[PDB]
């Protein structure tokens, strides 16, 4: 409209004027995706974090990813519009729990999903995202691993690798991706030639009835090789916008409406304000950056 127009225009002028690059996750609102310089999944954001040139980064997503960007760029400025933008699943794994399980299952490497606190990362042998979890866990020599905080992704990794995956905490899961399998049954009836794509954070019954299971970055690539007219999408609602923009020739139907309240905390208004004030800076203890970069870089080493 007219008010969003002023905010958009200023964001683009200020970003240019101040030497910011704006990076956004796929679950950000459409209006912020549209103003970002790079929108992608966690893995793509991590790779982008290593190769960008700008000295200042405005990050639009949740805290753990902003902090990852910072860990890989300790001498650049990283700001976020809202510091409370967090991943509730991630926050239930603690350093005390990792220590507990390391003592309970000595020998086993600790693999942490990128949705994890930066302090938890310092204790990990290696980090993974949904895109590379299976690959990463295969290259570890141990046949037993400790994995968290997502039980669903861990269980997915166990199925694919055949390795024993001890998940922590007890019931770590993403509430956004708790779709009902009956939704897939229903959509099969309504659109019998649609392809169903879901995230590995979804529960097993949902995963098992999908045509494709993958990270949101992987989702965005499936239509490059699958000619299907209709795709049904089991991830957070913001992905629909991204998909529709990439492939205007196809139809994208949410499996169900699912919203990450934390991802929606960034708005045009607080994004503009962030560029105006150059705040809030992402700041981490030096020790945490030193100790956490290890398993993050290990992830890229075990990849290809
Ligand atoms: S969608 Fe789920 S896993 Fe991703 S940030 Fe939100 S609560 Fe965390
Ligand atoms: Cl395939």
């Amino acid at each position: 409209h007219h008010h969003h127009h002023h905010m958009v225009d200023e964001i683009l002028k200020l970003k240019k004027e101040k030497g910011y690059i704006i990076l956004a996750h796929n679950f950000q609102i459409p209006e912020l995706q549209d103003i970002a310089d790079f929108v992608g999944d966690s893995l793509q954001l991590a790779r982008k974090a290593m190769e960008l040139s700008e000295k200042k980064i405005l990050f639009l997503g949740v805290d753990f990813m902003a902090e990852l960007v910072k860990i890989l760029n300790p001498d650049k400025k990283v700001i976020v519009p809202d510091r409370s933008a967090t991943c509730p699943m991630a926050n239930r794994l603690t350093p005390e729990i990792i220590r507990e399980y390391r003592e309970k299952f000595p020998d086993a490497p600790v693999v942490l999903y990128v949705n994890s606190t930066s302090e938890c990362k310092t204790l990990a042998d290696v980090i993974c995202t949904s895109a590379n979890a299976v690959e990463v866990v295969k290259k570890l020599d141990s046949s037993v691993v400790i994995f968290g905080p997502d039980r669903n992704l861990g269980e997915y990794v166990a199925e694919k690798t055949g390795k024993k995956v001890i998940t922590i905490p007890e019931n770590g899961h993403c509430p956004v991706h708790q779709f009902n399998a009956e939704s897939i049954d229903a959509v099969r009836k309504k659109y019998p030639d649609a392809k169903v794509i879901v995230h590995p954070e979804c529960p097993k019954p949902v995963r098992d009835k999908a045509d494709y299971v993958g990270s949101t970055g992987q989702m965005e690539k499936i239509p490059e090789r699958d000619p299907s007219r209709i795709f049904v999408i089991g991830t957070e609602i913001g992905m629909i916008h991204k998909l529709k923009k990439k492939f205007p020739d196809r139809e994208f139907v949410p499996l169900e409406m699912a919203v990450c309240v934390n991802m929606k905390k960034n708005t045009l208004e607080n994004t503009l304000h962030a560029l105006q004030t150059e705040s809030f800076e992402v700041i981490l203890p030096k020790e945490v950056i030193e100790k956490a970069k290890k398993p993050i870089l290990r992830m890229f080493e075990l990849m290809g």
